């Protein structure tokens, strides 16, 4: 049994910044603080304006990335679980859930800009960090890269669910996990925007 009239719910996933890569310089911007956020996830309103390819979203304990890739807001299920987002109607349910690619999606929001999925085939990424660092990554397999520069798995902790993207900069894929040893991270692991597709049906 239980006392079924304290039961409580998750709140949902709310946008609060973005990553601008709109100019020649990628910087990171803030769009809701913390007590806005808190709101905006137990009622799941959110009418903010939002716009941008790579927003930065947050729980009640975790804050990640999402990246509009075809119309749909692609994240870690990791970071995300089954939860709805904030959206200027309510909460929205996701589209897509799997567990088993760690990926979550919902239909992109009004005013966001989506990537395209590349088509290139090059093996000269760049993954966009939740601190706007765009940092070379050379693919090493369906869904692996190494960093070029290695750095400390702190570096890369909150840009789960941001995209790495081609030389044309294309969508390539969503950064799913640092690879590290003793707190180095040398490599990144990602799932590959042909499992999005897929998914998609596109
Ligand atoms: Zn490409």
């Amino acid at each position: 049994g239980s006392h079924m009239a304290s039961m409580k719910k998750k709140g949902s996933v709310v946008i609060v910044g973005r990553i601008n890569l709109s100019g020649d310089t990628a910087y990171a911007q803030q769009t809701r603080g913390e007590e806005g956020c808190q709101e905006t996830s137990q009622t799941g309103r959110d009418k903010n304006q939002v716009e941008g390819e790579v927003q930065i979203v947050s729980t009640a304990t975790q804050t990640f990335l999402a990246t509009s890739i075809n119309g749909v807001l692609w994240t870690v299920y990791h970071g995300a679980g089954t939860r709805t987002i904030a959206s200027p109607k309510g909460p929205v349910t996701q589209m897509y859930t799997n567990v088993d690619k760690d990926l979550v999606g919902w239909q992109a929001p009004q005013g966001s800009r989506s990537l395209t999925p590349c088509t290139c085939g090059s093996s000269d990424l760049y993954l966009v960090t939740r601190h706007a660092d765009v940092i070379p990554v050379r693919r090493r397999g369906d869904s692996r890269g190494s960093l070029l520069s290695p750095r400390p798995i702190s570096y890369l902790k909150g840009s789960a669910g941001g995209p790495l993207l081609c030389p044309a900069g294309h969508a390539v894929g969503i950064f799913r996990a640092a690879v590290s040893t003793r707190g180095v991270a040398k490599a990144v692991d990602f799932i590959p925007v042909e499992s999005l597709e897929t998914t998609m049906r596109s």
